[PDB]
């Protein structure tokens, strides 16, 4: 045997043959919204998006495809090809993700602590993630707080990436976006806000006080201006603090109090992120 | 429920397995012959329409697949993709129209009158053909005397608009090319001759001697020159000696008459008037 | 009945669903490894083409499939999209052609003599597979002794033509390389040496001193350097020697005894073809 696994198996059929559709809403996302579903022989609950039919769209399924073998990349079941209002689109089912957005778990942890090695376990999914998409050639393009969500409710559960509605292929710079939002999601991680506010970037006290110069280096190589300067997602899982996360030490951060405390302007932080990642992209 | 319709079922599969041909001839279109064919399992006639398979054929094929499900527009139930003599070609299988021409049923009326509901009901019907079109972006260019037929020899049979070989997304005028058709049909249908001759389009006396100013002028508004100026089929649909068909006066028409009388230059009138949707299409 | 073939049956599963997969090597192409592999139902030997997936390999492909059904090409049975180490490729399943190469296998006849009423039978079968290819507007464009392998061990095996990662649709000279390589292969037929070196392409004694001006001149319309001015693949057909091939003359050739003789530079004069063949392509 060898591993083979089946390609783009895209559906003519009315999804309602397969799946009941539901009007409770999901989410959305930057292409459009995401419905519940039910698998019609298991009754298990998915999820699905409506794409409009498009190059565009047919391109991006394919790269997704491509991604979900990964653990840490959402997972698409089926793909459907169908008319609605008389105009085509594609009907995408994923996995149910009712775990929720990475750090809005985190700002509702509370009571316990949030380490320093349980930052450095979630970078080294987000990177294990990335890593996959780089080593076939795909840029994500849009790796930010609102993508990155949990299979399940309990404390270990395992963190997915979501929304391949940007993603691009480097065939022949566009790796360099998920590298630069690695880091920004690093430094929210280990103290709870972000390192922008529109006259550095700052590591303040208190929080950054006992924080070590091996994650401030790592946090430096990855915030740089120009792409060329950043390190690569190889780089970035070969350094120890992401290697040997097992080993890293329990340091308590102040990230879940901070959170807490600039609740109100968080919803501003992911804005202007999405904004930056979109003058990124614009480029 | 949310009332999803299926794609485009494309199907590799040999026609012989599901339907068996015949060498009987129904008629050729712009792009080729249509030949009759049976449902292997029903027995159902069907007719085959075979086109070269082409860039310019995969599309066509999906907008009219697309079109298919409004009451007015022909239906496709099968679409293949075959070899013949050793040359690709894609077959589609679509309803019987033993109903023949619009025009040629009202030339073979004979005895009984026609008359002005009765045009407004057909122009009803065309025109409810084309909003659909319209409303999904599609303009089709070639409606005209040949691509309108009737579903059965009844007189209470239902017209369908036919091949959409030449029809266009309009998503960035091609839509004013159906509403031009619209009014020459309307104008043929009320005298039964056409308002052109290779100094006027004239409204000749004694034919239009009773006939109102209120449909002259939605004609006048229809035949417009220059493309701007005339009305779309949403203000066309809206006027009320359409909105209204069943009210519409029972005014008899000579066009039957006519159309009987000038019968050696109906074939001519339908060859000028193709000629004049060609060139509003090399346009 | 008419005689619809099927068209292309692209298939989304993975290949060891239908098919065993082996790690015995069965050749090399120009774009790609060849393999064994069986019929999960019969147990049927097929060999196995991985192509990256691909809109040059898209085309291919279905070029191949419309070669397909002449005798004297390489039968297509399947064609797979699958995911291999996350990036996308296509399985071409082909019929499994263990008779070797044409030349080889007259090296390889030692005792028993190879008759110009052969080399017509051989020339024959190639200009048969070749005007097939024409006809539909494909030229083949790599046609060279690699290309053409027998189905079978025995004397009266049929001989098959390879390797389309050239081909080309002739739709707007590309026909003439294969007329060219008809040539050279008959002339290589004829005296086991090929009319090149790198001051004529020779016609030496005594290799040729009993040989026909009838071969020589249809040798000489397909050798000529300008395309224009090469014989068309209909002409060739139409030539007695190739037309009449049952009533060619038994006439001993050397071509063996020459190709043993020369064996150690028959890498290099297979090598050199493809290097003129390359150098006709990038034209
Ligand atoms: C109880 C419960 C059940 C399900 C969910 C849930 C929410 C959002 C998504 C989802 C599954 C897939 C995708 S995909 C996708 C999503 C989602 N959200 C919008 C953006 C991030 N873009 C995307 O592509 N399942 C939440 N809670
Ligand atoms: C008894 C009997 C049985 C069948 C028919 C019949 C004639 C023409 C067509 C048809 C069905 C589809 C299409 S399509 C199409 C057609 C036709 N005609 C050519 C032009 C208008 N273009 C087209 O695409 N069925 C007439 N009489
Ligand atoms: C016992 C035994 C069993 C099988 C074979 C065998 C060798 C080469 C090929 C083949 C089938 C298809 C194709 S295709 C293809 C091939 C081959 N060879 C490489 C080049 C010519 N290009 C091609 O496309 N089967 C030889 N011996
Ligand atoms: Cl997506
Ligand atoms: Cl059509
Ligand atoms: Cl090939």
């Amino acid at each position: 045997q060898f591993h083979v696994k089946s390609g783009l198996q895209i559906k003519k059929n009315a999804i309602i043959d397969d799946y009941k559709v539901t009007s409770q809403v999901l989410g959305l996302g930057i292409n459009g919204k995401v419905l519940q579903i039910f698998n019609k022989r298991t009754q298990e609950k998915f999820a699905l998006k409506m794409l409009q039919d498009c190059p565009k769209a047919r391109r991006e399924v394919e790269l997704h495809w491509r991604a979900s073998q990964c653990p840490h990349i959402v997972r698409i079941v089926d793909v459907y090809e169908n008319l609605y209002a008389g105009r085509k689109c594609l009907l995408i089912v994923m996995e149910c993700l009712d775990g929720g957005e990475l750090f809005s778990r985190i700002q509702d942890r509370g009571d316990q602590a949030f380490t320093e090695r349980e930052a450095s376990e979630i970078m080294k999914s987000i990177g294990e993630a990335i890593q996959y998409l780089h080593s076939i050639n795909i840029a994500h393009r849009d790796v930010k707080p609102e993508n990155l969500l949990y299979t399940s409710k309990r404390p270990n559960a395992i963190l997915k990436l979501t929304d391949f509605g940007f993603a691009k292929e480097t065939t022949s710079y566009d790796k360099s976006c998920d590298m630069w939002s690695l880091g920004v999601i690093m430094y929210i991680l280990l103290c709870g806000y972000p390192p922008f506010y529109s006259g550095q970037y700052e590591f303040p006290n208190p929080e950054w006080s006992e924080v070590s110069e091996e994650v401030k280096m790592l946090i430096r190589n990855l915030l740089k201006t120009e792409p060329t300067q950043r390190m690569t997602i190889t780089e970035f899982m070969n350094h120890p603090w992401i290697m040997q996360s097992t080993k890293v030490p329990q340091t308590p951060l102040h990230t879940s109090r901070v959170l807490k405390e600039d609740k109100e302007r968080w919803e501003d932080v992911k804005e202007e992120m999405t904004s930056a990642l979109a003058t990124m992209r614009v480029d």
